[PDB]
DNA sequence: ACTGGAGAAAGAAAGTGAAAGGAAGATAAAACGGGATTCATACACCGTTAAATACCGGTTTAAAAATCCCGTGGCGCGTTTTAAAAAATCTGTGCGGGTGATTTTAT
């Protein structure tokens, strides 16, 4: 089908949780073993 | 003749670029007030003495202090207003990885 209904709450929750998890685990926090963010490690 | 669509005219309402001016700012010239020198000159400290004043004894008397009656306005109480100070609540902002965009010159 071209059109499928969807509730707003589920879409909002899923999108925001995905973005929050991505930011928390991949962009802003350092690792305890080497103290580096992914960008620093990739540059090095 | 009549109908309904379409294009052109005409008219009225809204947005526009330009407008003195005036309170509200801003910036200089001027008048002011507060320190460093430089002495001459008037001021501070020390012996001498004639004179002006403080002090005692006893009156007194006129003036001020003490006392009584009363009739008021000036403090005191209770209850409201009203600014003033204090506590509570909002508003910005920058740190570092991410998303997406702007402008002026030469040949």
């Amino acid at each position: 089908r071209e059109i499928t209904p969807v509730n707003i709450e589920e879409e909002l929750k899923s999108s925001y949780l995905d973005y929050a998890m991505s930011v928390i685990v991949g962009r802003a926090l350092p690792d305890v073993r080497d103290g580096l963010k992914p960008v620093h490690r990739r540059v090095l």
